[PDB]
């Protein structure tokens, strides 16, 4: 289990489906959510990347908080991925190649989103930690052109955090779980 195959397999299995599942995108949007659901979020370090999400706001909360914001946070995952991949048009990817490991416990791996008609490209940088008990591999952040995506939602729900805590944002991300996703034309 290596960061490098597991990005890229998910990148494939992806892809793949994007292209060969369009019948079933178009019939139902919200399909899209299975294949975030089946080729993502197995990679994905769904309670580390919610807990950061939370910083602060992480201690306060009874188990019962916890686990209905971390359920909340994974359907708001499917929800606000599967609308990026509604975004696809027929892009490839390419991975960066692969380094040694070493000792190292967190790591950077980059996926360009390519236009087949020479348009920018996208810089996704995915961010793997080794998991300190099992040793596997996942994915708990992405870096999108220079940002962190993480740090992008700690700023935005801060207020909805200071004022309303876990509920509150918990209550928004279930809202927000629940927008139909929309295709372009
Ligand atoms: C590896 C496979 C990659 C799939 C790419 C397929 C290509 C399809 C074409 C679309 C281009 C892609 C880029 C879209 C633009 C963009 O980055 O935005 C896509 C949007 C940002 O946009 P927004 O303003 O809607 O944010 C507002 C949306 N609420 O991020 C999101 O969902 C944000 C959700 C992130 C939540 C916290 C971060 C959790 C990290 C966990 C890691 C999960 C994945 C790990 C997998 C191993």
């Amino acid at each position: 289990t290596n960061p490098y195959k597991l990005m890229d397999e998910a990148a494939q299995k992806t892809f793949d489906r994007l292209k060969n599942e369009q019948p079933q995108i178009r019939a139902n949007p919200d399909y899209l959510r299975t294949i975030v659901d089946q080729e993502l979020l197995p990679y994905v370090q769904v309670k580390y990347a919610g807990a950061l999400v939370l910083g602060q706001y992480y201690k306060s909360a009874t188990p019962a908080q916890r686990e209905a914001y971390f359920a909340a946070f994974r359907e708001y995952l499917k929800q606000a991925y599967g609308q990026a991949l509604a975004m696809y048009h027929g892009q490839t990817y390419q991975i960066a190649p692969e380094q040694p490991l070493g000792d190292k416990t967190i790591v950077p791996i980059r996926v360009t989103i390519i236009d087949p008609n020479g348009r920018p490209p996208v810089r996704l940088d995915f961010q793997w930690r080794k998991n300190s008990q099992t040793g596997n591999w996942q994915a708990y952040d992405m870096i999108a052109e220079g940002v962190s995506m993480i740090t992008t939602k700690q700023n935005e729900w801060g207020t909805l955090l200071r004022t309303k805590g876990i509920d509150g944002l918990t209550a928004q991300l279930k809202s927000i779980s629940q927008q139909k996703i929309t295709l372009e034309e």
